[PDB]
């Protein structure tokens, strides 16, 4: 606690069976660290799509700890991460409250000593119009 810093701007957002991944950091390195937290529980179908930037006037955290918070969201359609400065935020919409918790905790895990916005919420809306 009783902290600042001015890390890195990075963002992950996920459609279904597709994740889009948009940001910069200081190597290519970290931006693979990303998508390998992803690749350990990632399903034989689901795409992936980048935009990640690298300079090294930006640094930031590292996702090889943030496997499990991954993990956390796969039954999660709607799922995104987003990191700035000194904080994370992580929104979706979850299967049970006991997933909120989950995901919560993985973030307190990966991240102990940086702020963590848990947006995410449990799923309650199915309207009928579906595309095409």
């Amino acid at each position: 606690g009783a902290s600042a810093l001015s890390l890195s701007l990075l963002s992950i957002s996920r459609s279904g069976n597709t994740v889009t991944l948009i940001g910069d950091f200081p190597d290519e390195a970290a931006k693979a660290a990303l998508m390998t937290a992803l690749n350990g529980l990632l399903a034989p179908g689901v795409n992936v799509i980048d935009q990640i930037h690298v300079d090294p006037v930006v640094r930031s955290l590292d996702f090889s700890s943030a496997e499990p918070v991954f993990t956390a969201s796969v039954p999660i359609p709607d799922f995104g991460l987003k990191v700035e400065r000194d904080t994370v935020t992580l929104t979706g919409t979850a299967p049970s409250s006991e997933h909120k918790d989950a995901v919560k905790r993985a973030a307190t895990s990966t991240w102990p000593d940086m702020k963590i916005v848990n947006n995410i919420e449990v799923t309650g809306q199915a309207p009928p119009g579906p595309p095409a």
